[PDB]
């Protein structure tokens, strides 16, 4: 059940949302008060799924539009509760939000990243449940989306942090290897700079992987490897070229 102040703000917000035209400002008194309590309860590192679950039961009792509005609230950093739960590794909260069936997992924060992208970036190598959460995100998102500022993909972000299992998972979900970021860089280029040989091998094994894509200064994966002094990567790229 909702605490007295939040309940009243939710009732007021629900009233705005449920009008025939549904006209509702994210910047009204009601929405700001709901946001303040929602982020307080849902999005802290110490937030507890039990508490969030009780807020959601309360929100849901007022109706589906309110539930979807609240779950997908974005703060001044463009972050939703799911951004925070993924980033913080609060798996229980992640599961609880995804269980609502209403998360917009492709929503990009101000920095340009979706929850899907942050899951690729912050992949916990030894957490089977971390990977299960990421796979749920992939199933309801666009694994080939590009981040609004840098143009990077989940695949590139996973590569950049040496998250090999995440790389494999994204390729099994249909990640395109040949997407280019804002600077023209590809997943292979990121992998060639990072220097993990198994990741380079896995990318090279994908049908259609193109070794001759260039970035906007005409740089190839091979050149990046040589510049990074990754000789074994460089030699491997030479052999496929």
């Amino acid at each position: 059940e909702l605490n007295p102040r939040l309940r009243e703000a939710c009732i007021a917000l629900n009233q705005q949302l449920n009008r025939p035209r549904g006209v509702t400002s994210r910047d009204g008194n009601a929405a700001r008060l709901v946001a303040q309590e929602w982020f307080r309860v849902s999005s802290q590192k110490r937030s507890q799924a039990e508490s969030v679950a009780g807020v959601l039961r309360g929100v849901k009792s007022l109706g589906p539009e309110l539930l979807a509005y609240v779950v997908n609230l974005a703060d001044g950093n463009g972050n939703t509760a799911l951004h925070y739960s993924v980033s913080h590794g609060n798996l229980a909260i992640s599961s609880l939000l995804l269980d609502t069936g209403v998360c917009d997992v492709n929503h990009q924060n101000r920095a340009g990243y979706s929850a899907l992208m942050l899951a690729a970036l912050t992949s916990v190598g030894q957490e089977e449940e971390d990977m299960a959460v990421a796979q749920r995100l992939f199933s309801m998102g666009d694994v080939n989306a590009k981040a609004s500022q840098t143009g990077q993909t989940a695949l590139m972000l996973a590569i950049s942090h040496g998250h090999q299992d995440m790389v494999a998972a994204l390729l099994e979900c249909g990640a395109d290897v040949n997407v280019q970021d804002a600077d023209g860089a590809t997943a292979l280029m990121c992998a060639s700079e990072y220097g993990r040989l198994d990741t380079v091998q896995l990318l090279l094994a994908q049908p259609g992987c193109d070794l001759t894509i260039l970035d906007n200064e005409g740089t190839s994966a091979l050149a990046i490897a040589l510049e990074a002094e990754q000789d074994e990567v460089a030699a491997l790229l030479h052999a496929h070229l």
